[PDB]
């Protein structure tokens, strides 16, 4: 049978590699052998799950397995057992962890060049979401991969949803927690999410690149220091504020100018002047071939 059934009882808990509120992706190994000799997997469950997060959770799977991309992390396989909670995804396991956690670490030996490098990548795989009409809506460098020191892939489809064949974008209710400072204003403000939405929070990861997401330059303490001596107001309020009068996040030292502009075009406020991936992504390869 399949290579993509993965036994129960032969996946055994190591480690965990990522929480949110309803799921947890822990570090496994698939050992049928009973040796601990077994490959190592990454394997999604959920905890506190009700009807709608298993229903979102069968979406996430779906799509994972369906797409094959050097720079989205492969689905593997599934596993289930007796009674509710059960299911769970397989997927490959990238033992070097999240980007934001590698440019923190390696910071004083990366150039713009590399910087580049991993744009075009990330790029590159929202092409591919975007050609299957797929929005990710957690695009941030805690949840981009390092393959190796010159190849990143994105994970992280909790949050992923296809868009209707017949509209360009998608409404949620009014949910659960998210990184605001990543977040396209209309997504903020009307919960509207489409592909244009995630090129807002590639704007937003462009920038967390050409920090080497440096905590004391974040988005989150930019806002800080944007605020004035105002500390009481509502962030999402006032961020909303701002973004309306045009302020946006400073460019980075490390930043070419030519990224800053594309940054500056990720953040139109009108989705529809936002540049499409397919754009984008000549631009940076063109500067990353050329910084080589
Ligand atoms: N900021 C920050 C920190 C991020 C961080 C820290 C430790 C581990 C990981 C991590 N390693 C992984 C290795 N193979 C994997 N396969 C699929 C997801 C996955 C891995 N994840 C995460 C990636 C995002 C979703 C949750 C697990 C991320
Ligand atoms: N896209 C963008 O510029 N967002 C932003 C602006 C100010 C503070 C934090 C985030």
């Amino acid at each position: 049978q399949d290579p993509t059934i993965f036994e129960e009882r032969h996946l055994k808990y190591i480690s965990q590699l990522g929480k949110g509120n309803f799921g947890s992706v822990e570090l496994c190994r698939y050992d049928p052998l009973g040796d601990n000799t077994g490959a190592l997997v990454a394997v999604k469950q959920l905890q506190h799950s009700g009807p709608d997060q298993q229903r979102d959770f069968q979406r996430e799977i779906q799509i994972l397995k369906a797409l094959h991309s050097d720079f989205i992390v492969k689905y593997r396989g599934v596993s289930y057992g007796p009674g509710r909670q059960s299911l769970r995804l397989v997927m490959e396991y990238l033992p070097s962890g999240c980007l934001r956690d590698f440019l923190q670490r390696h910071r004083a030996r990366l150039d713009a060049s590399r910087l580049l490098l991993y744009s075009s990548q990330i790029c590159k795989g929202m092409e591919y979401l975007g050609s299957r009409r797929c929005v990710h809506r957690a695009l941030a460098a805690r949840n981009i991969l390092v393959e190796s020191e010159a190849h990143v892939k994105i994970a992280d489809f909790g949050l992923a949803k296809l868009l209707p064949l017949d509209k360009d974008y998608y409404v949620v209710r009014e949910p659960g927690q998210s990184p605001i400072f990543w977040y396209a204003p209309e997504s903020l403000s009307d919960n509207i999410f489409s592909r244009q939405s995630d090129v807002w929070s590639f704007g937003v990861v462009l920038y967390e690149l050409f920090t080497y997401c440096d905590k004391s330059c974040s988005p989150s303490a930019e806002f800080l220091r944007m605020m004035g001596s105002e500390r009481d107001v509502p962030a999402l309020s006032r961020l909303l504020e701002l973004l309306e009068e045009g302020q946006r996040l400073p460019a980075p030292p490390a930043c070419p100018a030519e990224v800053h502009e594309l940054m500056k075009l990720c953040w139109a406020p009108s989705p529809q002047d936002r540049p499409s991936f397919s754009a984008l992504g000549p631009q940076l390869d063109m500067l990353w071939s050329g910084s080589r």
